[PDB]
């Protein structure tokens, strides 16, 4: 985990500032199984923390000025418990700015701070990613073949920018199209993208809970000849239904992993996973967060389970996920959305051959525009301390 031996006890939180950054994704995202068009506009809530005269930047949620006021003057060491873990009370609000800060101060990327590695460092961090942007962008098209063509073109847009693996939204028949037609269209689209991605491209499908078990089996059977890497959120997680699905997949010799964990998850999901009903856990990279994921990842690794942190709606989480991978053995993929946030320079990262290359620069390797953030803090955000 985190090594905090070189943190001096005199280093205190001097200032906390907050602002909302805005940008856009490269291509507008349509509906998914459960809700309507997501659009192009993106935001990231950011805090800038100052400790011992140095700044760190990162995602911050659930923080008010009044909360922050109470943290000004506290010693950085006191934010950690006896184990070198950031205390629960500070995680959502400050883990990212604090981790970035530690990286800036020590001149190390976060991945080196959290790997717990013993062997000499220096090797570049290269992490598998997948293109998560394949929404229901075809709904304005009545013709199934036209729809497949459009979705193939979207996959090819990602492919030209280095993407090799793709997560395809399915569930069109749950809400937005008639049940049977939408399910037929899901299948055709998945086939179409498979053809684009080729033999080494991993394909995932995400129903946003719009299926039931029999719809799921109908789709999986139809896609027998297609290699599917995982099935995500087929329906709200249920141990009995997944036990059934797993047995069914086994009898068929169909190798598809079951992935779940986003949103308001069952409190028993991990238990179900340890019993073999779910293979890949997808708690979000912002909530419950990075520190939580370090601990969770250790537990999942211990059970031979896989980690694939959810990230959507927050560009910052992409880069966080990349660093988290160094602390988790069975880390699957960074969930990638192509986003440009104003004031948030992520050019140190690049995508090539289905992997994100994480830079070895300090902290999270993201360079914020200090002056723009200051403007946003003052206009619409807030500041505590000095
Ligand atoms: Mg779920």
């Amino acid at each position: 985990s985190l090594n905090i031996t070189g943190i001096q006890s005199d280093w205190k939180v001097e200032k906390i500032e907050f602002a909302k950054l805005t940008g856009e994704r490269a291509r507008s995202a349509g509906a998914n199984g459960r809700i309507g068009v997501h659009g192009k506009s993106c935001t990231v809530d950011i805090a800038r923390i100052t400790i011992d005269g140095q700044t760190g930047y990162g995602s911050s949620i659930h923080m008010t000025p009044e909360w922050a006021e109470d943290v000004i003057g506290r010693r950085l060491l006191d934010l950690f418990d006896d184990r070198g873990r950031l205390r629960e009370a500070y995680r959502l609000q400050l883990e990212y700015p604090v981790l970035d800060w530690l990286g800036q101060r020590q001149g190390k990327p976060v991945y080196d701070l959290v790997s717990g590695a013993h062997l000499e460092t220096g090797a570049s961090l290269v992490v598998p990613c997948y293109d998560t942007s394949l929404y229901f962008d075809d709904l304005h098209l009545a013709d199934e073949r036209a729809a497949v063509a459009l979705m193939q073109e979207e996959a090819m847009q990602g492919y030209a920018k280095g993407q090799r693996h793709f997560k395809i939204k399915v569930g069109r028949g749950g809400r937005h199209m008639p049940l049977w037609e939408g399910t037929k269209r899901d299948i055709a689209i998945v086939r179409g993208i498979s053809e684009v991605a080729g033999p080494a491209g991993k394909i995932m499908i995400d129903a946003n809970n719009a299926y039931n078990l029999n719809l799921t089996k109908e789709v999986l059977a139809a896609l027998s000849d297609v290699n599917l890497y995982w099935l995500e959120a087929a329906f709200h997680e249920d141990e009995a239904l997944y036990e059934d699905l797993k047995e069914w997949l086994g009898q068929r010799g169909q190798n598809v992993l079951i992935a779940d964990g986003e949103g308001l998850a069952s409190p028993h999901l991990i238990e179900w996973a340890t019993r073999g009903r779910v293979d890949v856990l997808q708690y979000d990279i912002i909530w419950p967060g990075f520190t939580h994921w370090m601990e969770l990842g250790e537990k999942l690794d211990a059970h031979g389970l896989r980690s694939a942190p959810h990230c959507y709606g927050n560009a910052y989480g992409i880069y966080a996920s990349g660093h988290l991978s160094a602390a988790v053995r069975n880390f699957e993929f960074v969930e990638y959305d192509d986003i440009t946030i104003e004031g948030m320079d992520v050019s140190g990262y690049r995508i090539e051959n289905g992997e994100i290359h994480v830079p070895a620069t300090p902290g999270f390797g993201i360079v914020f525009d200090d002056e723009l953030v200051t403007y946003l803090i003052n206009r619409s955000g807030w500041s505590e301390g000095h």
